């Protein structure tokens, strides 16, 4: 099992969104506050017929799609989240669905959480499969959901939503660097979700600040420790190609390589959808990375990559990506070509920001409901053909989708 | 890396229990409702002072305490649970709290879920783990921690709680058999815990029934399948010297074990902490290998141990360790004793069934609740003396623990 990491990649998120500078207008706020201030331009949701189950059978479907994958051929699926639907369930046993009218019920991995982090916990945790005695052969296959609901305050402005799917194997177009990471992990309570019944956050502004800028620091020093031992030198801005963030909002991103110190050669191309579509927490540095190889596909070969995952509470992990082009259906040509970034944006459907709170206020109410059927008129329409939605929810909770 | 797997091992449960026979007298129910249809003899719970995470920080103290094991030489620390404290915040950011006070912050790993599966997940990355191309020569280390609070109802008697802790690397005395295991995983709604606000379960008992079934038939089939590739013949209950199950209640020890199909040898010895403790969730198998470590511990070097981890929703897995007598602090025999499962189950303080009752309504009570500090009177007393215990919650839901 050599050159292990990431053999292909597919994106959904919710055609509809709102403009944020139509949103500075509608709130109190003084031009420029979401656009320059967060540095955020579109900012797309779920509606009351998508959610972080949908949007993955929609990300895992369209990878085996379109990179020919056969089911019976993934051999550990893992789903890295913060969007709690079941204390219990795991949002893998959702996606087990659809391996079960091919057979494939052998299959490892559950859900991974803390923050904004589980979906690099996950990914992690299938490169070690894959290179373990236990590795039976067969592709893993990792997922990031995340969906915001922010009804009201100034966290509403900051959501987002997507989920992603990466296919793990040997003798990849991504490959890890094994042993070129460094990882900070610690006991802090700077964002958290303290309140079951509630989707708002407590937030610790200062200390989420000190805790944010500690991890980046550690998680680099110990890489730089790593490359000492590798290479024979220093790390520095200029040891890689390309550095990939967490990517709540861009103003984020800006700070934290300027931390590291340029952002115009090695950052910019890593902005488009997490800009485009706001925070998406798990899947956030994964569309990042996204976005790079959608822009730069043709220039990335040889490169390297560094990535930065953190999650508040807190856990982070800087770790190092060697890219190449491979062979078709896995190589940074196809990828870029199958993610179809840019048919996607143009394939959006746009609220006006009342209709946006509307539909946010609709999004509280079915927030741990039972019993209900959601209202399709005026909604359906603006999916793409195949997409998975939620018919309703049972007086049990159980959840019922439909495709189309 | 060979011969990875279980290096050492400790379990904390909570002194404080109510006796099953007692529990049917206090109850409407027949002689032998518990002690025999349900074949249990003793229930642990948490008083206000503990939870998953104090009783993690006992698992965790006492292990490298007691094995002599140095904070720094810890590299992976996971944790599998469904005992949800936080939504964002995970229980092994907690758990680092150990590890800043000697400066090992770079340490991967977070939270594994899927109902009582977590803790297997989790034990799996770990033995991943340390046989990737990231390993970077440390520990790994993994927690199963569950809690169960039933004020009410038909659930009341099956509940329980602990946590275990288990060292994991190389030249281990527990050694996993890389591909002798079978996985089912499947899209079922049987057991589960849909309402955020509420611990009470959503229980599908036909349907439970019917999903257990054909997971514990389908791991052991492949299980066979992968015997047959290995060893070249079928698997039968004649090829493991143990079998060890998940072990809520016992009842269910006796019918997976038949369905198999020698419950006296090859069994009988993995009881003793399942029915003395209750259901132990993601720590419940574990406790039954503990079980059996301590029963067996002089006899167990050279045979066949087989595992079989469930979880309701549904994810199980079936797997296989060879054990061996090999060096102390690592052996068979160094595990026992510092187990010490026989005067940890003498230290325990027993509770007439109505104080039990007036416990359980006390944790109905302070769960999502903020801002309360836990009183101690007549209940530290009954701690042993180093204890990890909740002093108090926040108005921000913040928790502050005391040790003694
Ligand atoms: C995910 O773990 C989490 C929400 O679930 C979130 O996306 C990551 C936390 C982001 C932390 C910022 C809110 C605070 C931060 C450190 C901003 C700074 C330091 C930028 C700067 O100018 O320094
Ligand atoms: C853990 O995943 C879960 C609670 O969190 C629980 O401990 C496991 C589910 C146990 C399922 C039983 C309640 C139903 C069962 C199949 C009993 C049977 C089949 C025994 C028998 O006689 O067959």
């Amino acid at each position: 099992a050599k050159n292990v990491g990431i053999l292909a990649m597919d994106i959904y998120f919710p055609p509809t969104c709102v403009q944020q500078e139509a949103l500075e207008a509608h709130d109190g706020a003084s031009k420029g506050k979401y656009t320059i201030g967060l540095g955020q331009d579109c900012l797309a949701f779920c509606t009351e017929l998508e959610d972080v189950i949908s949007m993955s059978f929609n990300a895992v479907t369209s990878l085996l799609e379109k990179y020919k994958i056969d089911p019976k051929q993934i051999g550990r699926l893992e789903v890295g989240s913060e969007t709690v639907i079941d204390k219990s369930k795991s949002i893998k046993t959702f996606l087990m669905q659809l391996f079960e009218k091919c057979g494939n019920t052998d299959v490892e991995g559950v859900d991974s959480t803390n923050a904004c982090y589980g979906g690099t916990a996950a990914l992690l945790n299938c490169v070690n499969w894959v290179e373990s005695n236990s590795w039976d052969g067969r592709y893993g296959l990792v997922i990031c959901t995340d969906s915001a609901v922010y009804a009201e305050g100034p966290a509403r402005p900051t959501g987002g939503a997507a989920a992603i799917a990466m296919l793990i194997g040997p003798d990849a177009p991504i490959v890890f660097e094994s042993k070129l990471r460094g990882s900070h992990m610690a006991h802090v309570y700077d964002f958290y979700k303290p309140n079951l019944a509630s989707e708002y956050p407590v937030v610790d502004g200062k200390l989420s600040q000190t805790c944010y800028l500690m991890a980046l620091d550690s998680c680099y020093k110990h890489l730089c420790n790593k490359f000492e031992k590798l290479e024979g030198k220093e790390f520095s801005i200029n040891d890689a190609d390309y550095f990939v963030f967490h990517s709540p909002y861009n103003k984020l991103v800006q700070k934290s390589f300027a931390r590291l110190l340029y952002y115009d050669a090695k950052v910019q191309p890593t902005t488009l959808v997490p800009k485009q579509v706001g925070n998406m927490y798990t899947a956030s540095l994964y569309a990042a990375f996204a976005s790079l190889v959608h822009n730069k596909h043709s220039d990335l070969a040889g490169k390297r990559v560094v990535m930065f995952s953190y999650g508040s509470g807190s856990t982070a992990t800087m770790f190092s990506l060697r890219l190449c082009e491979n062979q078709s259906p896995f190589s940074l040509s196809n990828i870029a070509s199958v993610m179809d970034v840019g048919g996607k944006l143009k394939a959006r459907h746009e609220y006006a920001p009342e209709k946006f709170v509307e539909t946010m206020k609709l999004m509280e109410h079915r927030y741990g409901a039972k019993e209900f059927v959601t209202s399709k008129e005026g909604i359906l329409d603006l999916l793409a053909p195949g997409t998975y939605y939620l018919k309703e929810v049972d007086s049990l909770y159980r959840r019922f989708y439909g495709k189309k």
